[PDB]
């Protein structure tokens, strides 16, 4: 019903992350390719793969990695509207075009436009949510989110609790990283990647260090248990 | 029924284990003291409070630890009959103990101690545990123990070694000793290398390499002649 959800083409301009994940917006948003041999795009029917140049690098970055290791094919979930703003539908962030979800499903062919249009989501944590099915769990999915998670371009990535339990058990000695993964509500079957901002974006808004250590322990249990310059585009109708 | 299960006292001499933790018995074996102020003993109608003299001086170096960092007291199961000999199957060569996993704070009564009541911490599916029961003094009471020179493994619920996976952090390395095994839902089986002069006492080889929270922890949750002679 806003503005934001109706506009289909970015506000062009210089590439700006305005305001933070959970409230704000982006001028000058640049558009994921659709066609990539290292990844796919899933339900652009939303319009929802628009993002800052950064959070497109990173997932030709991470894209390509993937590919090279022969692990498959990277499915790119909601990124960012045209311009940003929050989402009629789907996760709360989003909004400044920094935030990317991406399927925990490799395929090793890639999927039909009817596939990618509807995706068949892949739930892979268990019935009462304290672990993983171990029959859908696959080596790739623990692969693909330590790769992410060893970017240091972003700062946290969110899956489901059991995710995180299933994956701070197989992490062995190398696993400072856990740190960047973070448990959050759902994310049953996508991992929710967020960059840091970009140095050259003045008006936007970090956040602080997660905790220190894996939080493998107990906080992971506990869980077992406008920007006036965003509102400037409305007031001037160029949204 | 057999000889091993009427004994009464252990036979007198030098300590000796025999044959191996599953098939042996033991010659001088020692008495773990009823009255301690560290730790109290369960089911003592069953006469199962008897080992090997290194085994008792582990559970009462322990229990002193336990007690030295306000925990709780130790809580002593299943050590091994007056003269060992085949509950577990080993416990046979008085180097096998058995603990509660639970810290009372205030002591129980003789009542209690001999009609336990077992604390399943186990989850109904069995992949996790109540973690309304689980307490951090149990992930410190698996850790010290572990962490003895002379313990080589501990037997627990895949589910308790899981949650003990988690709890760990970048101090893991002693997770190896931790082993998964059906049951042991309320009990952390204890077990310690053979003593040196012990020639005829058969140990095990090492437990698998890393820390054991992988591939193999998940795959779970889908008479000696010498011994021939004691009995007469
Ligand atoms: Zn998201
Ligand atoms: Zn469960
Ligand atoms: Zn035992």
């Amino acid at each position: 019903a806003t503005p934001w959800q109706k506009i289909t083409q970015p506000v062009p301009g210089s590439a700006q992350s305005i305001g933070s994940f959970s409230n704000g917006c982006i001028v000058g948003a640049d558009t994921l390719p659709i066609q990539s041999e290292h990844y796919q795009v899933m339900r652009t029917d939303q319009r929802r793969y628009f993002g800052h140049p950064d959070l497109v690098m990173f997932i030709q970055r991470l894209s390509s990695q993937v590919s090279n290791l022969g692990m498959g094919t990277v499915l790119i979930g909601d990124m960012g509207m045209p311009a940003g703003g929050r989402f009629n539908g789907g996760h709360a962030s989003h909004q400044t075009g920094l935030d990317v979800d991406i399927f925990l499903q490799l395929p090793k062919t890639r999927w039909t436009s009817a596939q990618l249009l509807r995706p068949q989501a892949l739930d892979l944590v268990s019935r009462d949510g304290k672990h993983v099915v171990s029959t859908l769990w696959k080596p790739e999915i623990f692969s693909l989110i330590k790769l992410a998670a060893q970017d240091k371009d972003v700062t946290r990535i969110f899956v489901n609790p059991a995710i995180k339990q299933q994956l701070c058990l197989d992490a062995g000695t190398d696993r400072d990283w856990l740190r960047k993964v973070r448990p959050w509500f759902q994310h049953r079957a996508h991992m929710h990647v967020r960059l840091r901002c970009p140095a050259d974006s003045l008006e936007c808004e970090d956040q602080p260090l997660p905790p220190s250590g894996d939080g493998c322990g107990a906080e992971l249990q506990s869980w077992f248990e406008l920007p006036p310059s965003c509102q400037a585009l409305l007031d001037e109708h160029v949204i």
